[PDB]
């Protein structure tokens, strides 16, 4: 597919050539620092890849891109059942008018004065998981950024929060990255991993319809009512919430101090300066994005975009890795440094329409957790194997072994 475009287009005959499903790839080679300087977008085995800050925003918000999923799902040739059904029906994979329909109705709990609202219960929750760490060698993603996003979670869709082990757990099985397969051995426990999350979500739904609260799945219930939306919407919208919502601020929280374990030095000046703690989340967010590839997207027409044909059904991916080491946006944009003041954010949440709906919740989680664990504890230290995902598109640790000081 790929490959037959490729044989097609003169104006990709110059365009270098990058294998990121390739099980020996990094986005820190020399080879993908080359393809930047060389060209502003890249090919790929599965798409266009782009490397450059300012086209990877301007591509996120082209509407000539439709929101990927849909074509990826139809090349790949995913067969009809629960996978394929939430591939083609959530929220990224929905443009137009049922796309705003939908996206609004869980935007409330996302605005400023709502995430102010929520910023106490997200201090305490750090404050007192900070206080029952383990004093020695211990699985950080276990004993934190497991259980913050877990809580947050179930404090925003109303379930109780002594079942943040178990929605955690429903979020990480049911695999989404491994929905796009090709195998069935595969998409058989993705497709059972739905099932048991769904189990969960449709008896707390049923309980909002008569006695809702303050939540966002009582809210959601509330359109539903209103008849906004039907009962196959609502289980996958707040799905939706719930699996984004989980896995990658966790990682994110894992890659934060896997970077301060390397920049000790640095993780001393926010103790110094705790202020310094929003500049730091942001630096974490540029050097080590969870999700390397951020935007994805698919030609829904012909076009040119910087001297690039880009045809109908040609995928595009927006590689926020990449793109925020970009010399024409960021000084010294290959060294970790928070004490830099940066003109230009992360891309780390896309953009356009589609941009991340927890943008401002999961700063807020990355910003009281670092701020209050590098003003109580000693810069972490590594203290074993790091289990790095080995999926394609995603970067997390699902374990994180540290300590707090070496003494
Ligand atoms: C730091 C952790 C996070 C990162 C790096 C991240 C990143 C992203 C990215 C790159 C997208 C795709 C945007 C695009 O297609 O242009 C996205 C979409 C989305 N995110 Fe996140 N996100 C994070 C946390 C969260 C949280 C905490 C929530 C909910 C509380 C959330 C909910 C969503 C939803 C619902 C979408 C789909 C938006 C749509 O298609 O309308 N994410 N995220
Ligand atoms: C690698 O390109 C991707 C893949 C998956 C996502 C996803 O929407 C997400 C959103 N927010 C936080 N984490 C994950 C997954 C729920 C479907 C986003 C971009
Ligand atoms: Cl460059
Ligand atoms: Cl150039
Ligand atoms: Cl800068």
């Amino acid at each position: 597919n790929m490959s037959t475009t490729a044989h097609t287009e003169p104006s990709w005959a110059d365009l270098p050539f990058l294998d990121f499903t390739d099980p020996n790839f990094s986005w820190d080679s020399p080879e993908v620092a080359e393809a930047r300087e060389k060209s502003w977008i890249a090919r790929t085995p599965l798409a266009l890849l782009v490397l450059r800050y300012a086209e990877a925003d301007q591509l996120a918000r082209d509407k000539r891109l439709i929101s990927g999923f849909r074509g990826l799902v139809d090349m790949v040739g995913t067969p009809e059942g629960p996978v394929r059904d939430f591939m083609v029906d959530f929220l990224q994979s929905l443009d137009g008018a049922d796309h705003r329909r939908l996206r609004g109705l869980a935007t409330h709990p996302f605005t400023p004065r709502r995430i102010t609202a929520v910023q106490p219960f997200v201090r305490s929750t750090v404050e007192q998981l900070i206080d029952k760490l383990p004093q020695g060698d211990f699985d950080f993603v276990q004993h934190f950024p497991h259980p913050l996003p877990a809580l947050v979670m179930c404090q925003l869709l109303g379930f109780p929060l002594e079942d943040y082990d178990t929605v955690g757990r429903l979020s990480i099985e049911t695999n989404l990255g491994l929905a796009l397969s090709n195998d069935q051995d595969i998409l058989v426990k993705v497709e059972q991993g739905l099932g048991r999350m769904f189990d969960y979500l449709v008896a707390a739904i049923e309980k909002r319809k008569v006695e809702p609260g303050d939540d966002l799945t009582s809210d959601i219930v509330r359109a539903f009512h209103d008849g906004v939306l039907d009962d196959y919407e609502l289980r996958t919208l707040v799905a939706t919430v719930l699996v984004a919502g989980y896995e990658t601020t966790n990682h994110q929280l894992a890659l934060a101090m896997y970077d301060f374990a390397q920049h000790p030095d640095q993780w001393m000046k926010i103790k110094e300066n705790p202020e310094l703690a929003p500049q730091a989340v942001e630096e974490v967010l540029r050097w080590s994005p969870t999700l390397p590839v951020t935007a994805t997207r698919v030609a829904a027409e012909d076009f040119e975009v910087n001297g690039v044909r880009i045809p109908t059904g040609t995928p595009v991916f927006m590689c926020a890795h990449v793109a925020h080491r970009d010399p024409r946006v960021f000084a010294d944009a290959d060294r970790f440094d928070i004490t830099v003041k940066r003109e230009a954010p992360s891309i780390a949440f896309g953009g356009g329409p589609h941009f991340c709906l927890g943008t401002a919740l999961a700063r807020l989680e990355l910003t009281e957790a670092v701020a209050a664990l590098a003003t109580r504890l000693d810069p972490p230290q590594i203290a074993g194997e790091i289990t790095w995902r080995h999926e394609l598109g995603v970067a997390g640790p699902d374990a994180l072994p540290l300590r707090f000081g070496a003494a």
